[PDB]
């Protein structure tokens, strides 16, 4: 990964050692006073690039931390207020554990059919699949467990949306993670960064070459090093909901809704 | 951005050739005075870049609303009243004219044929009558709402709960229109485009003391540096501009457009 | 702008540190580029910042106006799906959001609302709204009396009235807002030490370069100066908003705009 | 300014660096600029970001001190819009909100507040706030027993009774965003190191400019100085919002407009 | 903290650059100050970025506990305005609030408890709190069906219930927020990447500034490093806002001030 290009960055530097000699032989002079204004700027370009990437993770965390805050007070506010409709308390609560896991497979791009079955009838797997996004119809299954319990006399209007807006939020939340996913900058986030950093990290050492005459390949990866740590840390928190290391645990985030909404209605796992 | 790569290449190759005559006419042009104007203007393009990236990500947001206001209020709607189809294939229609006719407003394009598909002419025509015809379909949308309230069918309280949606709409609405002006810059962006078009072809000059015939290498690739960058920052201070990317705006409005229509059991086929 | 000016004084000092190149070994004066690099820098780096606020402020100026045009055609809007039978109603509300936005507009620029508020009001409602210490703030306390009205006549639930009185509330967080930012401004020492440092800094470099830069430095100095003012000269521009120059705030295109928008909601 | 003193201090060592400059190869003190130009670079960068911490407490500050006026300013508007007859109901809580900003101001300033009580209170209730732990807080609960005895008498409904208990609650908000921006400032490591740092650097500069800028070293090490001390300075002052520096929160001219605003005549 | 190992570390590295510089030519290693410029100012820049960050985290985990102490202290107010007879409910809804911020501090602290929750709850509702292995969720269920009994009873309407019910959905945001917090905190990479960058930087400076400051070079090495290592260190010091050190913020005081906050607005 970034090894593998520290490695080609001191290999760079042997060719620029070794070739050295036959440098006067060519109208080639390389002073590093240029190249230190052209890596200042990229390290610039570096920092508020890396500072808008983090922004983004933070975001992304956030909401899926509203998830576990809606979909708790959901569950407390039903309990509250209608404490004897335990058979709405469980399937409320088996939309809204849907909603997550259907919530992740939607941003790693997978199938949510195995975690539906787990949860869900059969029936209502078939009328959530089918649909051009099955987290917005599960929202509207959920809302229609709340919304007939306001047409039985069971709840009043204000009580009802009290539940409505816990709905609301979680919608808030399928579109601020939709919006995550599918906001990619137009290819500056590559055309610009990704190959100067590396054109510049390459270059380096044909002008640090002229003040260091051995001591290039540790000066050249060093600064390689920091520059493409930099860059590279950057692409990781740009994707929050990847399979990289520094990404949002998305599997351990959903047992814990699971487990959080089951504390609450009184069931052991 | 490939042809003023080429004309500094093409300055390049004129300051060596002329290096010649530089001397002792007295004009000499180091590094460190190019090198402290050169980190300065990254400075600057830094703090600039900054601010477009942030009115790039709240037009984004405001987008984003509409596609969450308009699902909760047709969810709303279904869950209350799951009886008035009629009602609901209505409303439907004016947040699905409502996204488009905000798109074409935000383009400057023509809405008329995404209206006539949506609606019927005798509401087209007063729409399109209207300077504010984004707004009017607002107002239009608030009439069914408040039609179903006069006839008995909702309370205050959920008619209240729908009327919200309709305001997030009208934030939306106001926030794209202060963005769509001209920025807050008043024509200043074009001074610091044309000090990074000066500042990279008086590089070159500067460089090739230093460099010799390396001077088209060394001075294009900063050059791309700072134009590349200073021409991303161009395209995020307008994101619904002319000749700006349509993709992002037309697939957010058949997205929310398929989503509804879902939402209504018009879209799977029978 | 004055820009323009200091650039010519500029060359000026260009032209002085030209021919006084001579006696500067003598009296052993030398002044090199490295420190004025690291001057530079700094001023550059506290430049940015300092222009960071300016636009933040600028903007949040665009924003709270953007709230205006937003509550009063909702709330416009509410008075039309609610209560489309009460037409004298609307009018009488309308006249006052009408008011709100050029007795705003007339504060922020401290000129004389008399002559708008008696285009949309009756005498009766000028002078009360005139005798107040805040003029503006009783537009608001007016318009809630219309809505207050419809409530006791038992026209308008208390829920209703409730969805009515927030955009008030809207409203009043934008007249808030305006007077804050009116008497609030960026910190004068923040234009204090910048003005100073930067033209100090931009009559001194021609300098400390005509060493390296010889008869270049008069189109170096320049360009270099060039950079700094015009980046100093973006937080000039941007720092009063409220004004009537070129670049500030088109509030009377603005409040036309608002007026011209809730006529087309009532049909006018 | 506190910079005057440590501005000429700075040139007493400018001449200590001249007059000892051709001593250097007898003491074998070889001194650049580039060093040092990479820790005036590194000292900026540091100064940047911490001087835009401390003018985003300004802001905070700034922004919730408006709140007040805003939140005050409605729910006394409410008052007069759904109660409008309870002009003694009106009083007693319009003189609750004056007083509650009064004592948040000197809650922040560490001063008295017995004397603002007792200009807007009677005694009886100026001993139960000045006796409870926090006085700012029992003036808002104060004011919610007069919301509350309006609604237990069938004055006001639910419904309006939310619209203004919501008032209070804004109030609460900016009495805990003032308490934290107070009784937690900035970690004291920020501004005890900092200070060490940049008065260090500012005092060694022209011992290595004096190679470069043999005579000119006293101008250009103060003229470095000036920019960075006038920085940090200027973040020191605005940590402190709440405080008596001169780039601090008029506090005392705030509290005057709210009370001048609400008591505008008779109940705003 | 351990600073000080670090600096005299990089004074050993100094006399060891020194002592070996003659070697420097026999050995064939160059150094110049020029590349170093480059590293240490990207490193500056990343360390500037980085550090903004922390501080960020800090003041959005000083935020959350800034609501925990509006949200109890206005439900205890609404209460006492709502239902100023009904003590019943006022004292067991005290006290769940308090237990609710006991039960936050040592979950963000991984402490027990226990000692605090049974200073506060009868047995019955302590076991079934640490039955529980999301303790203080349950302390927010309890209180809701507080709140829940008065609506059933019939001594509030779902009005006042519903006004009630956004306090604890305010105190449901905190409890995830803090968790949120705690579980996510800045990306290891950041001190991962910059603490050995930074370190490394440190050692290697002074074998690239010998050839210019000669004797002069372990002033000016331990002169960066302080800068350097005091700068990361201050933000290795903000990323952990519940700590035990007296760097992060004081939890145990703030639930002190709380608990004494609601025992006043009850006259305790
Ligand atoms: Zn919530
Ligand atoms: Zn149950
Ligand atoms: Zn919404
Ligand atoms: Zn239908
Ligand atoms: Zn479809
Ligand atoms: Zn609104
Ligand atoms: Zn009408
Ligand atoms: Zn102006
Ligand atoms: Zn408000
Ligand atoms: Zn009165
Ligand atoms: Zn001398
Ligand atoms: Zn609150
Ligand atoms: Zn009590
Ligand atoms: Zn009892
Ligand atoms: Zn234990």
């Amino acid at each position: 990964k970034i090894i593998f290009r520290l490695l080609l960055n001191v290999l760079m530097s042997i060719i620029a050692i070794i070739s050295y000699q036959w440098y006067e032989q060519l109208g080639i002079h390389l002073t590093v006073a240029p190249f230190s204004l052209l890596g200042i700027a990229i390290a610039i370009f570096l920092g508020f690039r890396n500072s808008a990437s983090y922004s983004r993770f933070v975001e992304a965390r956030n909401l899926w931390g509203t998830v576990l805050i809606a979909e708790r007070t959901l569950v407390r506010q039903l309990r509250n207020i209608l404490p004897a409709e335990h058979d709405a308390h469980r399937r409320i609560v088996s939309y809204l554990v849907a909603f997550s896991w259907s919530l992740k497979h939607q941003l790693r791009k997978t199938d949510p059919t195995a975690d539906l079955r787990r949860l869900l009838p059969e029936e209502r797997v078939t009328e959530i699949l089918a649909s051009s996004m099955p987290t917005n119809r599960i929202l509207l299954l959920a809302g229609n467990e709340i919304g007939q319990l306001r047409e039985a006399g069971k709840t009043s209007d204000i009580t009802y949306g009290l539940m409505d807006n816990k709905l609301d939020e979680l919608a808030h939340v399928l579109g601020g993670c939709e919006r995550l996913a599918t906001t990619p900058v137009p290819f500056a986030y590559t055309l610009i960064l990704q190959r100067t950093v590396y054109l510049f990290c390459t270059l380096l050492p044909f002008a640090l070459v002229g003040d260091l005459h051995y001591m290039t390949p540790f000066v050249s990866v060093f600064i390689s090093y920091t520059f493409l740590s930099w860059d590279s840390l950057a692409e990781e928190l740009e994707d929050p909901f990847g399979t990289a290391a520094n990404d949002l645990p998305l599997n351990a985030m959903c047992n814990t809704i699971e487990r959080n909404l089951l504390d609450m209605t009184g069931q052991h796992p």
